[PDB]
């Protein structure tokens, strides 16, 4: 089944510590070679990763004992699915152990739109008193567009409630009647956009949410409108978000995620109205230990199966 | 008896229309001078300014016919009490028009604090990528100390229930029943600072509440614990939060406000772990438009019961 797992990032100690209370084998190793990786990995049926190694076609082709690429995290972004695939190999992931940090960085984000916090701390480090510049938003009264009702859009919705927003928003598989439970009120997109004080974005990536906003939606927006995207790279079209924020039609965005991580296109990072994060979505101990423990958790089923 | 009102600052044009719906006259000139507010006042019982306006021993003893001073805003900072309390004329500020965009405010900095997002927009700025340095602490079963339970504690409680956060607190008139009601667990001061994730204060500015945080409170609290401050300067000990932030102690501190505004030590508002903005907890279009009604009506409010 499977005798040795290699850990190629940083992951709690609560991950080596379940698997090998399962009777699995843990060797653990940060900033890796690829070279460095596939030499490692000749000893190892299972791989545990992070974002930081990528799990591309080469590495799983030369990788002839590899059984199982676990992702302690959401989404398979930095593994080849098709190699994977191809080759038998099973690849699993914790969509539940990042919801509640992503959920609650997006607030965050919100927050900072309405009062411009990271641009008013930037404002005093640099020894100014700028009262006027940062008259900013009361969040109570307005309305928040969810476009994906998931594990971290319900949580958005709920939390944003408290501040007496009104939660608006779009799944195409959730019924109406469950985002109701949780004081959603489902609208087609066209009916979305124009009613929006804030939008934030909680979809896979897919061809449909490629540029999910983009100048057609931005059109159809307030002017001034707020956006978040602390979901994946590329669900906002960069260059169109860039466009409403030169023209005003969109008054501030908040970034936690790039087409390019990092991003080599620096106009949005740079303008004065966007407040960025380097992917820090999961980036909490409680999520980190969480998604740790439900990927080890997932290598002992599979023990148990084998 | 008010029959004539000044505006000495910029007001939303409804502080006026509610004036002149009560029966009462007003004149309305901003950026005058002290020799030029003190000839503009002769006709006038009534004066309404914001912040830019001082309102001096000098301007209060020169003004034979003023009874009545108003600020559209929460503080007197710009009134002289004590000057204006010798002629027996009237201060009246706007209690419940700044409650909401305060709370919210200090919402804001409870979560830049967890995930520092002003750290990280900074960062980004500087054209680095840094995941590591901003690993964060989810809010979901944290311990929220708030100190001072009247209108802005008790809706930064209602709000930050909603993220799983535990809120404790104390103050002296609230009863522990009362407190219940909105989910507030009172303990005595000895008994909140050991339980503390974050800390936040909402009182006045008394002798009882200047340094209510200092040295010997520090010691008693969580190692690494975070300070907000978004209700007067010198209610944490700034030499103190400084010593703590310096140790560790505290882990983070977000300051609206300071001692002197704008600071001169420049110390605090340096610090790595601090986020600071320049007293921006009524800077909301909302809370100056609500402000101006607020202080229109009290004005009314006075000629109704005449
Ligand atoms: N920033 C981070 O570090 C971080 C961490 C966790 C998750 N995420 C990302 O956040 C996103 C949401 O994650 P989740 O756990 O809530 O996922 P989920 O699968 O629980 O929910 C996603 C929802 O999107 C809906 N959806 C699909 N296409 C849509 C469309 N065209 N319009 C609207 N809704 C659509 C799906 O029906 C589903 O209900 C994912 O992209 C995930 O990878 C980012
Ligand atoms: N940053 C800003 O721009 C901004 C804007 C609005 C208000 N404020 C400030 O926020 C603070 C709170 O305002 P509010 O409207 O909630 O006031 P409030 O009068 O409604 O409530 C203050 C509470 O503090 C309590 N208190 C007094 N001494 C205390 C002590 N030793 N320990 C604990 N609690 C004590 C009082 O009993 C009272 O219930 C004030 O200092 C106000 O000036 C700041
Ligand atoms: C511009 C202000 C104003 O004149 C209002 C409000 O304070 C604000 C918009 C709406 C006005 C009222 C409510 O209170 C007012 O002070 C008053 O002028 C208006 C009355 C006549 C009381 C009722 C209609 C309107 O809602
Ligand atoms: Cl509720
Ligand atoms: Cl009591
Ligand atoms: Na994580």
């Amino acid at each position: 089944n499977l005798r040795k797992v290699l850990i190629s990032d940083s992951l709690d100690p609560c991950c080596r510590k379940i698997l090998q209370d399962g009777g699995l084998q843990v060797v653990e190793k940060q900033n890796l070679s690829k070279e460095e990786l596939i030499a490692e990995l000749q000893d190892c049926e299972g791989l545990i990763v992070r974002s930081a190694t990528k799990v591309t076609a080469d590495v799983i082709n030369a990788a002839e004992k590899l059984q199982v690429v676990g992702r302690a995290g959401t989404g398979v972004d930095n593994v080849d699915l098709e190699a994977a695939t191809r080759k038998g190999i099973l690849v699993m992931n914790t969509p539940n152990g990042n919801s509640l940090s992503a959920a609650e960085l997006t607030c965050g984000m919100i927050m900072c739109l309405a009062r411009q916090i990271p641009q008013a701390t930037a404002s005093m480090k640099d020894g100014k008193w700028e009262r006027k510049k940062f008259m900013g938003t009361e969040l109570n009264g307005k309305t928040l567009g969810i476009l994906g009702l998931g594990r971290i859009g319900r949580e958005v919705a709920t939390r944003m409630q408290s501040f007496g927003m009104k939660t608006i928003g779009y799944d195409p598989i959730i019924s109406p009647e469950v985002s109701a439970s949780f004081g959603v009120q489902q609208l087609p997109l066209e009916e979305i956009w124009p009613l929006c004080d804030f939008i934030t974005v909680h979809t896979p990536l897919l061809p449909s949410t490629t540029g999910l906003l983009n100048d057609n939606t931005f059109a159809q927006c307030k002017k001034g409108v707020r956006v978040v995207n602390c979901a994946r790279g590329g669900i906002v079209d960069e260059g169109a978000l860039l466009r409403a924020l030169q023209s005003g039609q969109c008054a501030g965005a908040a970034l936690d995620v790039f087409t390019e991580e990092p991003p080599r296109d620096r106009a949005l990072v740079d303008h004065e109205n966007v407040i960025s994060c380097p992917h820090l979505g999961a980036s909490t101990k409680e999520a980190q230990s969480r998604c740790g423990e439900e990927i080890a958790v997932q290598f002992v089923d599979m023990v148990k199966l084998e």
